[PDB]
């Protein structure tokens, strides 16, 4: 495991973001740390402007953090080499029951802490669905593939989220991240996945308050091969 020495064994991180879902506006900050190598991370998290929230949280939380996965059997780290620069990622989300939402999100480093600024837009969630009727219950854990494409990375995962009287609704997770650091001084990965569990551990008062804990680990697919890979 390559170590990048600007990220320790312990690191904080602060974030503010704003934005509109199905044309309510809103702003979150939040503060939070993790151990960036073990692959953990806590953000306890408030609804500053627009709240109580009139959807459900679930929607944001993947919005709320790529320095903090456990980058197993030697798999370059695109996230930690970026610094001290950093990188930025988008993403458009697809539910299965037409909502969808896009979030923009820069990631700097900052007097040693690492700084997040997102922007969200939420389109067409039905009224009548779980989202805004606030009737979710988390997510289960996923599976994300990322792969090389041009200089940057392309993430994409499925997602289930857990209903109110059981069930699930799924979307489709595509992202582009980008590095701020020059090609030459990033060491690509090839073809890898990433094994992500984000789980809410509190709230208070409608969802204004959150703590959200995550782990997430960087790995092959550990099956065998009749190539050789």
């Amino acid at each position: 495991s390559m170590v990048s020495e600007l990220i320790k064994e312990n690191m904080h991180m602060k974030l503010y973001m704003e934005g509109t879902v199905n044309n309510h506006h809103f702003k979150c900050t939040s503060e939070g740390e993790g151990k960036p190598y073990e692959g953990t991370q806590t953000m306890r998290i408030k609804a500053v402007e627009g709240g109580p929230l009139p959807f459900a949280f679930d929607i944001l939380a993947t919005s709320f953090s790529r320095t903090f996965i456990n980058h197993t059997q030697g798999i370059p780290d695109f996230f930690k080499q970026s610094f001290p620069e950093g990188f930025t990622w988008e993403r458009v989300t697809t539910y299965e029951d037409g909502g969808v939402l896009t979030a923009t999100q820069d990631t700097s480093l900052q007097d040693g802490c690492l700084i997040y600024n997102v922007k969200i837009r939420g389109v067409n969630f039905p009224s009548n669905g779980p989202v805004m009727q606030k009737k979710t219950l988390g997510w289960e854990a996923s599976t994300e593939t990322l792969y090389p494409a041009d200089g940057g990375l392309e993430g994409r995962a499925d997602m289930a989220l857990k209903l109110v009287g059981g069930g699930h609704l799924i979307c489709n997770l595509k992202t582009t991240y980008r590095s701020k650091k020059p090609a030459k001084n990033l060491k690509m990965p090839g073809v890898y996945y990433v094994d992500h569990r984000l789980e809410r551990i509190k709230e208070a008062d409608k969802e204004t308050y959150v703590e959200q804990h995550e782990v997430a680990v960087a790995r092959y697919c550990d099956l065998p091969s009749k190539l050789g890979h």
